[PDB]
Order: C-alpha cells, then sequence, then structure tokens
C-alpha cells in the first residue's frame, strides 16, 4: 500500500504518524523526517517547499526524503545520513541539519558501490564482519537488501549484502 521512504515501514504509531507531501506524494514518519506535530491539513517536504531537486552528496539516487546541511545549499538523503557512521544529525527530533559530512574517511569515499558501480558518493559495507562488499544506502534499499534497525543491549543499523540477506 504505502511505505515510509526513510525506514521502509508501512505502519504508524501514536505520536509518529505517516505524513504525505502534497506535491511529490512522498510518505514519511514524523520521527523519520522531523515532523514535530501532525499538520492540520496538507503538508510539504523540504525540497518541494524550496522548489529544488538537489542531488545527494553521498549517493547518486535522485528524489526521496532529503535534508539540508547547515548551509542550506547542500542536501543529503535522510537514510544515507542515518546509515553512514561518520554522518550526524544536528537535531535528533527535527532531523536536521545533516552535519559531520567532512568526517567521512577517504577510504569510504573510495569504496565503489557493488550495485551501481558509480564511483560517486559514500558507500557502507556488509554488516557481516568479514564481508567487504560495499554499496550505497539508497542502492541497498532500491535493490532490496536486508536493512534493519535492531535493538541490542541501543539501536544498531545492520545492512547485509545480497549473499547475507
Ligand atoms: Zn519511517
Ligand atoms: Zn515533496
Ligand atoms: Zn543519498
Ligand atoms: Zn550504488
Ligand atoms: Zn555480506
Amino acid at each position: 500500500d504505502v511505505v515510509c521512504d526513510v525506514c521502509q515501514s508501512p505502519d504508524g504509531e501514536d505520536g509518529n504518524e505517516m505524513v504525505f507531501c502534497d506535491k511529490c506524494n512522498i510518505c514519511v514518519h514524523q520521527a523519520c523526517y522531523g515532523i514535530l506535530k501532525v499538520p492540520e491539513g496538507s503538508w510539504l517536504c523540504r525540497t518541494c517547499a524550496l522548489g529544488v531537486q538537489p542531488k545527494c552528496l553521498l549517493c547518486p539516487k535522485k528524489g526521496g526524503a532529503m535534508k539540508p546541511t547547515r548551509s542550506g545549499t547542500k542536501w543529503v538523503h535522510v537514510s544515507c545520513a542515518l546509515w553512514i557512521p561518520e554522518v550526524s544529525i544536528g537535531s535528533p527530533e527535527k532531523m536536521e541539519p545533516i552535519t559531520k559530512v567532512s568526517h567521512i574517511p577517504s577510504s569510504r569515499w573510495a569504496l565503489v558501490c557493488s550495485l551501481c558501480n558509480e564511483k560517486f558518493g559514500a558507500s557502507i559495507q556488509c554488516s557481516v564482519k568479514n564481508c567487504r562488499t560495499a554499496f550505497h544506502v539508497t542502492c541497498a534499499f532500491d535493490r532490496g537488501l536486508e536493512m534493519k534497525t535492531i535493538l541490542a543491549e541501543e539501536v544498531k543499523f545492520k545492512s547485509y549484502c545480497p549473499k547475507h540477506s
């Protein structure tokens, strides 16, 4: 039916409802996109409100829930910012801005996404400890890899290559 673009979940919660953008028809949880209060009527995402189609600094995928850095001139996928370790979210409840992008190591910038083979952006790797297979977060989602947020002794983000999914 309908799924949240960030976490790929179809179910809402009390105080964490599914909200739809009036223009691009995208769907996001309150907690996933930083919506503090359910709107009284229609609602717009950030890029539709600004009227721009920015490219993600970290992956080659176009469209989807994106948030801006402190500058407001650069944009990053919420999923990419969540799943890439070195990236941090300025506000954990407003879900913005996307910061510490400069902290991504050169070794991560050097990884080639095994799914699209586009030497652009930043890729994460398989959660299995010896699996060096790398891929974009958005590519991992679109291709259909196992992408879970599990609760350990603490939320841990697990992304598994096709072989280990
Ligand atoms: Zn969500
Ligand atoms: Zn929109
Ligand atoms: Zn991205
Ligand atoms: Zn890719
Ligand atoms: Zn693997």
